[PDB]
């Protein structure tokens, strides 16, 4: 198995996979159409799960009118044959956005299968409320989170990402940049005191500690403040430099500590904190951000 297998799906996975091509070799292309293909997708790394048109209107529905229902009819058979073609890694990161329908259907149905079949898995995804369709796919995106926790009876990790009004895609795209940058390395088996039984525990922490399966959410942090500052942390996993300086025996009974090497790592250290998500929490965010840019009709120049 590759350590890190990551699979983007949708219009916004394949333009962070386009932005990340370089930084990872295993990676893959999961769409409804060819229309996203890019320079870097082919044969080898995509798949493309199109209506059989031997439906002009069904394609319609599925890619203008993010129809999230008629896009999750079209690819649900195809989900074991994804897995096979690309296969898990000891680590598996699914990239996709909640206001479309390719990669709020795709993404969410990889994750539970691969947890059915054992994996550990998490999700980057990137919320919206540019339209009123953004808006009720991203709500039913966190309906569906919910329902791949329970479906696969295993917490589904969210690393969540907002669309926020007057802030460039492309801003939101170098954050989710610096994230699977910072995910890729905490995975690669290479870091002292770090093993695969480790982050396998620290991601399946249902398994190890008995709080109830719940869908959570994936906090990854480059300091030690903004760590600190999230409330009610479940499952922490940290990365330090310096551990002579910042890691007690404290920090390694209650924490899943690595040490990277000071030799070949510039940061000074990386926490990934995962606690509880409220997905009624998020939905009024977006409704509230949705209202407040209806009402402003405002445009940054
Ligand atoms: N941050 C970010 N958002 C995107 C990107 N592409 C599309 N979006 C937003 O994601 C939502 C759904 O788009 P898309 O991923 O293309 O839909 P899909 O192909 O049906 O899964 C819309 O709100 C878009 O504005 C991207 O590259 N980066």
């Amino acid at each position: 198995k590759v350590k890190t297998r990551i699979y983007f799906c949708g219009g916004a996975g394949f333009r962070i996979g386009e932005l990340f091509h370089g930084y990872h070799e295993d990676v893959c292309y999961i769409d409804t159409s060819v229309q996203n293909k890019h320079k870097h997708n082919t044969d080898d790394n995509t798949i493309i799960i199109e209506a059989d048109t031997k439906q002009t209107a069904r394609k319609r529905a599925i890619g203008m009118g993010k129809d999230r229902k008629a896009a999750a009819e079209l690819i649900s058979a195809h989900i074991p044959a994804i897995a096979h073609h690309f296969p898990a890694g000891d680590t598996n990161i699914v990239v996709y956005s909640m206001g479309g329908a390719s990669g709020s259907t795709i993404g969410p149905s990889l994750v539970s299968h691969l947890q059915q079949q054992g994996e550990v898995v998490v999700s980057v995804v990137i919320g919206s409320y540019d339209s009123d369709i953004s808006l009720r796919n991203s709500s039913g995106s966190l309906k569906t989170f919910e329902g791949v926790s329970s479906v696969s009876k295993v917490p589904m990790i969210i690393n969540y990402h907002e669309n926020v009004e007057g802030i460039p895609q492309s801003m939101v795209n170098q954050n989710i940049l610096e994230v699977l940058n910072a995910l890729v390395i905490l995975f690669n088996q290479e870091h002292q005191s770090l093993d695969l039984m480790d982050i396998t525990n620290w991601a399946h922490f249902h398994k190890h500690h008995d709080v109830p399966v719940q869908t959570v959410q994936l906090h990854v942090c480059f300091d030690r403040q903004e760590a600190q500052a999230i409330l009610d942390p479940i499952s922490i996993a940290s990365l330090y430099t310096d551990p002579d300086r910042d890691v007690s025996i404290s920090t390694v009974l209650t924490r899943t500590t690595g040490y990277a090497d000071p030799e070949k790592y510039d940061f000074d250290q990386m926490h990934f904190v995962i606690n509880g998500l409220s997905i009624e929490d998020i939905r009024k965010r977006l409704e509230e951000r949705r209202e407040m840019m209806n009402r402003a009709k405002a445009n940054m120049r």
